[PDB]
């Protein structure tokens, strides 16, 4: 390589760990001290990232196999399950957000995953990440249906994946907005929209920089933020 780029890669590795640590210290201070505003800034960042995959994947769109229609049906079914688990649980269960946390991770991170990792492996990894291995609900059939439908499309015709990301991102973005207003109204008298907007802009510029530097590092930091949302 150029000597020059090899030196810049090391400098980038150092900047990357500094930004990750600064993000997590900012978020721990904000969650600790700024209460509900922290959660609302979280939803704002998540909504922005979903809008990002919505627009970028919309740019990529240039007969369409049945596997695509099956994948679209699997994402609506699974997102429905995620929201039901979170906001209208069965009699005898408590609200559970991990399925929502994993499908949001998929909407945000899925388009930039390495081809070598299957969607099914991604989903299982993030169920583990969000503490879902010790839970009350079985996510097995939900994540199975999503993972198999999406991996069928990703193996047979990856160039068709945008149609799925688009539909996933759009629906999730709407669900986030609806849910954010519920949290916001629940905290009437304590909301500071100026601080939410500022916090969301700081977080987003640091996360976007991190994403250009290392998509896996960005995805792990995003996992931390998403873990604080959806109860």
């Amino acid at each position: 390589v150029l000597k020059d780029a090899v030196h810049s890669h090391a400098e980038s590795q150092k900047v990357l760990k500094k930004v990750s640590q600064e993000l997590q210290t900012k978020w721990t201070d904000w969650e600790n001290n700024r209460g509900p505003d922290y959660l609302l800034h979280g939803y704002r960042v998540i909504a922005r990232a979903l809008q990002q995959t919505y627009t970028e994947q919309s740019m990529l769109i240039e007969p369409v196999p049945q596997a695509v229609t099956v994948a679209k049906d699997a994402v609506t079914q699974t997102v429905r399950g995620a929201i039901k688990n979170l906001e209208n649980p069965k009699p005898g269960n408590d609200p559970d957000g991990v399925l929502m946390q994993v499908v949001i991770s998929l909407g945000i991170e899925g388009p930039t995953l390495d081809p070598g990792e299957s969607i099914q492996n991604f989903l299982e990894t993030r169920v583990s990440d969000f503490g879902g291995d010790d839970s009350d609900i079985d996510y097995t059939s939900d994540i199975a249906r999503l993972g198999s439908a999406l991996d069928r499309v990703r193996e047979n015709h990856p160039n068709e994946m945008p149609r799925i990301w688009i539909a996933l991102a759009r629906e999730l973005g709407a669900a986030v907005h609806s849910h954010a207003t519920s949290v916001r109204i629940a905290n009437a008298g304590k909301n500071h929209t100026r601080d939410v907007v500022r916090m969301a802009n700081e977080s987003s510029r640091l996360l976007q920089g991190m994403k250009v530097l290392s998509v896996g590092a960005w995805a792990n930091t995003m996992t931390v933020l998403i873990g604080d949302l959806f109860a």
